[PDB]
């Protein structure tokens, strides 16, 4: 009917999962006006007279719409390749967030993936004390912006890097892991990158997972088929390092592996297969039945959930699902449930003197696309980025 | 302004009808980037192609959505121009009769003058007048431009004027209304500036409507507006219009009370004043009104009704309604015991339409009857970009 028609076109405005919602369709009328203003193309009246016949209006449209200098910057609490992170304050709500800059220039010039999607869809639909929440999306010609709750505690890098870990501390801090992986698991997506430096804990020191940039959607059988590795040297599994154009199929016990190469981290100091190359690492992995050693502290309980994660992905802890780690007598504990544990009081309370205290961070200290030639449409892959306008609540 | 107050404001332009960067035409913006890219040449480039293979399935549903022309069942051609034509139609769901014009977006790229479609646009949709004819939708697809407006059923003024040797008291019903509406329209903001019989529709009730604002445009802080555009059939241009070719000249309103005069000695005198056979012989007789002017050896034109006739057909600086709408409305060839000014669209017209049926077309002239298209390009050409906007629904 007309009604119907009209309505299923609403409603299609509306749905902040819609690729036609308000938030897409304005990315979409920003992309062609910066992708068109280049004197080379406006040689053409139709792109000439369309920039013309928008210029007043877009003005508005940037002025009004979440911009970069909305945030005062406070300090650079994070760095890599493709971009950084850094602690910022909204200028007019005075309220204070963490914000992470990906530059579109560094993504185009080779990235092989389009990672930032499912980083944004997690943090904004995830709703999970376990998953660091993203308030907005936004950008401009040379950047991506993510609004994200800032966890003052620092990561899990630095509090190894300040302490001997207790096995009780590694008890909890492990346990948290295993619930946070698990609601990510829930969500349908495999981490893939489980690292201390992807651990953050709040004011409360409770744990939250940040950093979902090689998260990826799991199928049908729960796996995924990737031809080209992914994650860290020193964090990556077995299969995962292996993962090629014939074989190359896995699930989530890959992030399980992660837990275990975590837990021997925090109780032993190192992590298990360390060597003073990065390629020697690579070599130890692969040969994990042989290289995997303990010092001569650690008990039984916690030796043997470490060797249970360690293992082939075929008898691997975890294999049946977490209920089977969960049971592990290793978390056996007189002071916290499974159900709780975010309700307990955490082994370390971060000690804060603002809402802007970085303590917790270490110290931190561009080129563009060219001016094209002819139409390139180097903003087209961003269109719908933008989580400001059509957000859920 | 407060983050709250930039959030509603941004929220409102999404849904007002007068917005730039309302939905319908952010909608527009998208569904022209699909069209001006999905060509193998532009897709070449994995931006390009990434994106068009992205929003294949949605940019599908939403044509299927958004009104298009086969929601709509022609029942006959009513008119016919140069880049379009009007036609009585009847939307398939909701079963109710309109005319749409269409205009070959094609044929607008090819001989230039991308443009005027907007001012007719506005008119239409946001008037608000009983003297101007109502635009209820607004859509287009990559080849037409379609504008739903209210049918007229009782014909236009050139088709009453070959039908009856109009009496002096039907001339001042017909006049008095064409001088309220193009009132109206100049109260929007707007010079019509070719104001002729083609562009005076009756309603149901035999009451004037204005119709077809293609010559139209917004007039500046001063009241003025300046055209470079070349003139199609002179017989109603005032010579101030005809003389202003270039953008040598800038003119207000009073070029639209020049036809009125037109208007008023071809109901009377049964021709133009300043025909001619050529193009260029009318323009001669219009530049030379002066010496060209004459009325027939019949006493039949009254005293008063020459007067206002020659008050018209004037130069600009000595024209009635330099001063303003009162001065026409006070001149004494309107002096009657019929009606008054206030009240006139009140008033029993003097020919009333005797319609058969909802879709009775009558006081339309039968109208007769291959569109060529854009090539593929080659690299980018944007044609779809001087429409974006264009989409309008009323509710
Ligand atoms: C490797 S990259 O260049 O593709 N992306 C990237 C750029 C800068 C930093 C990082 C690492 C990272 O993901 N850091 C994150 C920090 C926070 C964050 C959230 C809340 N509070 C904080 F203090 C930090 C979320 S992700 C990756
Ligand atoms: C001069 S052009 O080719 O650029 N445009 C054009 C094309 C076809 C027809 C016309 C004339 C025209 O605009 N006629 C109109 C008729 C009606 C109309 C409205 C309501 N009821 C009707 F019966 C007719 C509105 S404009 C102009």
């Amino acid at each position: 009917s007309f009604e119907t028609r009209f309505e299923k076109m609403d409603n299609l405005l509306r749905d902040p999962k819609s690729e036609v919602n308000s938030d897409c369709l304005l990315d979409g009328l920003d992309a062609l006006v910066y992708d068109l203003d280049f004197p080379a193309l406006r040689k053409n009246k139709n792109i000439d007279n369309f920039l013309s016949r928008y210029k007043d209006t877009i003005n508005k449209i940037r002025d009004l719409r979440m911009k970069a200098e909305d945030y005062e910057v406070v300090k650079v609490i994070g760095r890599g390749a493709f971009g950084e992170v850094q602690l910022v304050r909204h200028k007019s709500t005075r309220k204070v967030y963490a914000m992470k800059l990906l530059s579109k220039f560094e993504m185009i010039k080779r990235s092989d993936s389009a990672f930032f999607w499912e980083e944004r869809d997690i943090m904004a639909f995830a709703n999970s004390p376990w998953v660091v929440q993203l308030f907005y999306a936004f950008q401009d010609d040379r950047y991506l912006y993510m609004v994200m709750e800032y966890m003052p505690g620092g990561d899990l890098v630095n509090l190894m890097s300040n302490y001997d870990v207790p096995e009780k501390w590694a008890r909890f801090y492990t346990a948290e892991v295993v619930l946070a992986l698990d609601a990510i698991h829930s969500m349908g997506f495999i981490h893939r990158d489980v690292k201390p430096d992807n651990m953050l804990l709040d004011k409360s020191g409770h744990l939250k997972l940040a950093d979902f940039g090689t998260c990826m959607k799991m199928n049908k059988e729960g796996m995924v088929r990737c031809d080209t590795a992914v994650g860290t040297p020193d964090y990556i599994s077995p299969e995962v390092l292996k993962s090629q154009g014939g074989d190359g199929y896995y699930g989530r016990e890959c992030d399980w592996w992660s837990v275990g190469v975590f837990l021997y981290e925090m109780l032993v100091g190192d992590t298990p297969f360390y060597a003073d190359s990065l390629v020697g690492t690579y070599s130890k992995i692969m040969n994990h039945k042989n290289s995997l050693t303990f010092p001569d502290d650690i008990s039984k309980e916690a030796k043997n959930l470490i060797c249970a994660f360690l293992t082939d992905r075929e008898v691997r802890l975890g294999r049946n699902g977490v209920e089977e780690i969960k049971r592990h007598l290793f978390f056996k504990n007189d002071q916290w449930a499974w159900e709780t544990l975010r309700d307990t009081v955490a082994p370390v309370v971060p000690d804060l003197s603002s809402d802007i205290d970085t303590s917790n961070f270490d110290d931190l200290e561009e080129e563009t696309f060219p001016i094209p030639k002819a139409f390139v449409g180097n903003q087209l892959p961003f269109v719908g980025f933008t989580y400001y306008s059509n957000r859920r609540y």
